């Protein structure tokens, strides 16, 4: 079990309420952390209102939402693959150099993207000496310091 963390740089000043128009890092299209819960989440309070039927187009609905993502196993959507790292043709795979975790993480400090959705030991895991550099998007529209996950986290996440 995980805990889904939003992972954002200290410095910029938005809120969970302020994500419309950002652009995003997540761990690859249906993995958990990545595309499930932050999704649904924006899906629930209302951020994201459900553009499709013709078509339950999720991708589409997002795509609408956030300038431009990286979400490796897109299929539609050319938006949610246009701050992914690599080449034309690979760069969106399902795994690539922004896939994963570390990818994700990746994307974010290298500018690619203005939030990650991970999980709770990704930036410790991958970052132990630079963690005072980041903190994490709360639920309440606050931000809490990379530690304090358990108290700053969109769910938790069975095995
Ligand atoms: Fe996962």
């Amino acid at each position: 079990s995980y805990y889904a963390v939003a992972v954002v740089k200290k410095g910029t000043d938005f809120m969970i309420k302020d994500l419309r128009g950002k652009t995003s890092c997540h761990t690859g299209l249906g993995r958990s952390a990545g595309w499930n819960i932050p999704i649904g989440t924006l899906i629930h309070r209302e951020d994201i209102e459900w553009e499709g039927i013709e078509s339950g187009s999720v991708e589409q609905a997002v795509a609408k939402f956030f300038s431009a993502s990286c979400v490796p196993g897109a299929t539609i959507e050319q938006k949610l693959c246009r701050q992914c790292k690599g080449d034309a043709k690979t760069k969106c795979l399902r795994n690539a150099p922004y896939s994963g975790y570390s990818g994700a993480f990746q994307c974010l400090k290298d500018g690619k993207g203005d939030v990650a959705f991970v999980k709770h030991t990704t930036v410790q895991e991958n970052a132990p000496e630079e963690k005072d550099e980041y903190e994490l998007l709360c639920l309440d529209g606050s931000r809490q310091p990379v530690d304090s996950y358990k108290t700053c986290n969109w769910a938790r996440v069975a095995a």
